DNA sequence: TCATCCCCTTGGCGGTTAAAACGCGGGGGACAGCGCGTACGTGCGTTTAAGCGGTGCTAGAGCTGTCTACGACCAATTGAGCGGCCTCGGCACCGGGATTCTGAT
């Protein structure tokens, strides 16, 4: 099966993330 | 009342004051490499509290009338801070005595 190498979902993560401006905190605990 | 010398005073060319860039002795560790080290990256399995949609309960500011007294503005009254004057001393600078980390042994 496919495995990704620790670094790449990071970068991913942080282009989805920074390309989008929803809001990443719950609405109820917080 | 409407031309030479010459002593020397006004211009521009020469002197000391308080610390650091070269010039040198030099060494503690940043950089790059060796080498050991373990928390979770990613994927899986499993479980749940947030999401969406309602559903039912309940209060308190928005807004509208009623009543009101300290706030603003006016004539008298008045009191100590500012400017100024006079008095007074605390400690920075001097110099010496006592104290003290630090390198070399």
């Amino acid at each position: 099966p496919h495995r990704y190498r620790p670094g790449t979902v990071a970068l991913r993560e942080i282009r989805r993330y920074q390309k989008s401006t929803e809001l990443l905190i719950r609405k109820l605990p917080f």
